[PDB]
């Protein structure tokens, strides 16, 4: 047929003992094009793209709009995936409401409620929750945004401890880029500061590493993800995965490197398609614009068997 006869990545990455193969999605992806039946066949979890940011969730305060994350909480349940979700704090995609408080207390009763709210709402249904995204600065300082110039530092442990509270099965990560190389001073500063937040009581369960790969780049996420891992994490997982060029040999490096971290629980792609990518002219995801399984792809479930 026009579908190609393929193998589930995820399926085969269960099947060596890690928790999933996922895949970033929204309604609008699952309503066209071939992305719900390769998500189907082929993925495990699923992430929302922007349905659960908080310009999306909270555009005003106290005013939730849940729509876009119940489609794909609805969509996941009904299709037997997992779900993770976040990201509950972030400077990126934040109302103007939110950057314009300069109270400590007004700002934390609005972090806490934004994240009690979300995860309580599906309680119980959701593997993980990115609590803090994109939390530093790339020579390994703490970002400036709202939350710590308003708040303090503190802001990182009371996200913690208030997610871990409205939800205490879901696994709580905190998230950033450019932790690929071990070279990078990043990478140690996470692993160093994370190290001292869990000594201090904070319930990060894990470190995700959003990896956004120029070509090449594969090899070193074999010591970069070593080295996350060595914060003491209960876990660690691959997520935002993109690869300009898509190469076999990245993409399968990335792979080994989860397999090769016992704390590693799986691996996210940064959507399905490629014309659907930020980094669409790089071509940069395992399906290709006619949703066929790309070699990248084939690479992976033959590193898999
Ligand atoms: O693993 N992901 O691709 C992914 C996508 C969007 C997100 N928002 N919060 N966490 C996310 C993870």
């Amino acid at each position: 047929g026009m579908a190609e006869a393929a193998q589930s990545v995820d399926q085969l990455i269960k099947a060596r003992g890690k928790v999933y193969f996922g895949v970033a999605t929204d309604q609008n992806r699952l309503t066209t094009g071939k992305n719900a039946a390769i998500i189907q066949a082929d993925f495990g979890m699923v992430w929302p793209e922007n349905s659960m940011q908080w310009d999306a969730t909270e555009p005003s305060q106290g005013n939730f709009n849940f729509a876009g994350a119940d489609y794909l909480v609805n969509w996941a349940q009904q299709n037997g995936k997992l779900i993770g979700g976040g990201m509950l704090v972030w400077h990126s995609q934040l109302p103007s409401w939110v950057s314009s408080i300069t109270d400590k207390n007004t700002l934390t009763n609005v972090m806490k409620n934004h994240i009690t709210t979300l995860m309580t709402r599906y309680k119980g249904k959701i593997r993980a929750w990115d609590v803090v995204g994109e939390a530093f600065n790339e020579d390994g300082s703490l970002r400036q945004t709202v939350f710590l110039n308003v708040i303090g530092e503190d802001y990182i442990p009371i996200a913690f401890q208030t997610a871990r509270a409205a939800d205490p099965n879901a696994k709580l990560y905190i998230m950033d880029y450019n932790l690929d190389s071990a070279s990078y001073p990043k990478t140690q500063a996470i692993v160093n500061r994370v190290k001292q937040w869990r000594a201090a009581g904070v319930p990060i369960d894990g470190i995700g590493s959003q990896t956004h790969l120029s070509a090449g780049q594969g090899a070193g996420v074999l010591q970069a993800l070593p080295l996350l891992a060595s914060a003491g994490t209960p876990e660690v997982s691959i997520l935002m995965l993109d690869v300009a060029g898509a190469s076999p040999t990245d993409y399968v490096n990335v792979v080994n490197a989860c397999l090769n971290v016992q704390s590693c629980v799986g691996i996210t792609v940064f959507g399905v398609a490629d014309p659907d990518s930020w980094r669409a002219s790089t071509t940069p995801l395992l399906f290709d614009g006619n949703f066929n399984p790309k070699p990248a792809y084939n690479a992976i479930v033959q590193d898999l068997q």
